């Protein structure tokens, strides 16, 4: 069901989340080797979220569920603001840059911590 669809696709955002701290360990540590490879393992955690949710929003047009709809398209609208600024620090980190590295890190935090409420409110609409 698309319910369990979400479920599925909200287990694999939290796996992003626990990534991410253990990768913001590691760049406070300076341990670029990990951060690397940290990064590309989130990257492919976004690419499978994204996934799962373009899926479920697919799935929530053809049910005709248009508050579930609504709420999907704001999700995913805020998911690209979150995955512009990760694909940012990922070019900081290849550049060396630490300052744009550290900013993203925070803005990512904070996109993501607001986008929390609305994965909340998705949950029980579909
Ligand atoms: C990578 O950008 C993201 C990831 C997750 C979320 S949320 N907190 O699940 O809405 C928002 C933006």
């Amino acid at each position: 069901s698309v319910k369990s669809e979400y479920a599925e696709a909200a287990a694999v955002g939290q796996e992003a989340v626990a990534v991410f701290n253990t990768m913001k360990a590691a760049f406070q540590n300076g341990d670029k080797e990990a951060v690397a490879q940290y990064l590309a393992r989130l990257a492919s955690l976004y690419t499978r979220h994204e996934e799962l949710l373009n899926r479920i929003l697919e799935k929530a047009r053809r049910e005709g569920n248009k508050e579930a709809v609504t709420l999907m398209n704001e999700f995913t609208a805020t998911f690209q603001t979150g995955k512009s600024i990760f694909n940012a620090m990922v070019a900081a980190f290849k550049n060396g840059d630490d300052d744009s590295f550290e900013s993203y890190l925070q803005a990512l935090e904070k996109v993501t911590a607001k986008g929390e409420t609305l994965a909340d409110q998705i949950a029980k609409a579909l």
